């Protein structure tokens, strides 16, 4: 008699080894082999080279560059370490299990990325106080629990709503920062890392919303409109708590129009990821040309 | 605004950022450092030179090679897609899950590897018969699902002793026959491969244990004891599930007894990366010196 006994009587299916010679669907090849190849580290980047253009920014720039990324460093926390495993067990192929395995690695590496930018240049007060700030902003807790509860969830289609959405919309919106700056050549250097985040997160939100597609047109067309009611319902509330978030961040700094347009424009980008329509005509998604040329 | 108001109330500390400026085990940076730094893939390596030494293998030295593959590629499969992971929750900081978010990362390159090389050298009916094979074969059903009892329960200290006796024990011991047939000088370019997964497993099985070490030693004299026995216990256990996985792999070949010599050279560091002494004497671990100097 062993302690094992019991899980094994109640697992008799084989264990299976991942087999690459026989792969059920392209896209998940395709997109292991993009993310790999795209294998970056923060320290790639001079950093220090912004070390100028930071002393010369003001205290409110700075403060928003602060909060700004420390959400973000939340986000990419939450999303290698709960939202990217959490859609493992859920996976079509085994090859799309590998690809959330480099996913949930890449995020930590975002993650640790604004921390390489915070120890640069930032003050350790500056730093220490972001972080406690981060820990306390009710719109941002808000966000955070509110996908968490997806993640922690028994829907597997849900939790890739709310991956999409975290990725494509609330993420990205983050970019507007570190690219308005960057068009005004303060933080070009931590720009590139950016950049290189961006150029991961394109991929993230694509591939997990064609997972969800996938599995949504598996089901009953009464069934798939429920789960773009869900959707839309969801992205609704979170555009509402970005909305909030938004005004808090930016409005000493004034930029705060341009970046709801880009709120819109990100939040119809997420809902195209899922195969959906948008929830703002495109006349309300103008966000200011340089943002979106700074994005490469 | 509804889903998740239970899941709050649920959930009330604070969802954290990860912050890398404050560090409270510098162990954390140094392995996330070490292991990302030595990131790579199989594409790396020109497997495509091994053709002809492979075509001049014996019928039994490739069986055996296709055989001990398949069996490393569903250790790894369990180890990044259901180990690794499985040890996030408990970790004692931050760093450590970001770290653990690495390696199951790497663990699904490393199965990779394996496709890799069997889609470069091997036949296809010779990879479907090794994955069928792996699927039936007794004792490599039964050592992966005796790990994964451990991953599947609720005992952090038992994952930690699990992962570390696959990482150390299990997985190494694989490493005899590519490095027989690289001190051979056939499938040179193969052994390549397997030291970059060596240089991996290495530093695997050190930190996990060395946090399995920090854990037990939290406990009174007696919870140590008992670990140290449920230890000792579940070590002879696979050890001679795998003796008999030897010899039924080794056995035509003829390096059955060295196999096994290194066998107990294995277990000893599985368990000195654990914090004990090892169950078997130190003379009974001679393994051949070719064997231990390719490897390194
Ligand atoms: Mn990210
Ligand atoms: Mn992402
Ligand atoms: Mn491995
Ligand atoms: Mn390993």
């Amino acid at each position: 008699s062993n302690e094992y006994d019991e899980y094994i009587a109640n697992h008799t299916d084989p264990v299976k080894a991942i087999n690459w010679n026989v792969i059920p669907d392209e896209k998940d090849l395709e997109v292991w082999d993009r993310l790999t190849g795209n294998f970056w580290l923060p320290e790639k980047i001079p950093v220090s080279n912004d070390i100028q253009s930071w002393n010369k920014m003001t205290p409110q720039e700075q403060l928003a560059t602060m909060r700004v990324f420390t959400g973000l460093t939340l986000l990419d926390t939450i999303q290698g370490t709960v939202g990217a495993i959490s859609l493992l067990p859920d996976a079509e192929t085994m090859h799309e299990e590998a690809v959330y395995t480099n996913i949930a690695f890449m995020e930590s590496v975002h993650a640790k990325s604004y921390s390489n930018i915070f120890m640069t240049l930032a003050s350790t007060p500056q730093i220490n106080e972001a972080f406690r700030w981060s820990e306390e902003n009710e719109n941002l807790q808000r966000k955070a629990k509110i996908i968490m509860s997806y993640y922690n969830g028994d829907d597997p289609l849900k939790k890739k709503v709310a991956s999409t959405l975290l990725e494509s919309f609330l993420f990205y919106s983050g970019f507007y920062l570190p690219m308005y700056l960057s068009s005004r050549a303060k933080l070009t250097n931590t720009a590139d890392i950016i950049r290189l985040i961006i150029r991961d997160e394109s991929v993230h939100g694509y591939y997990i919303g064609y997972k969800y597609q996938q599995g949504v047109k598996k089901l009953s067309e009464a069934e798939q409109e429920e789960y773009k009611a869900y959707t839309f319902d969801l992205m609704y509330d979170l555009y509402e708590n970005e909305i909030e978030y938004t005004e808090d961040i930016y409005d000493d700094l004034g930029w705060t129009e341009d970046v709801k347009r880009f709120l819109r424009y990100n939040a119809n980008k997420a809902l195209n990821n899922l195969g959906y329509e948008g929830l703002f005509p495109t006349d309300e998604t103008k966000v200011s040309p340089a943002i979106l040329s700074s994005l490469s």
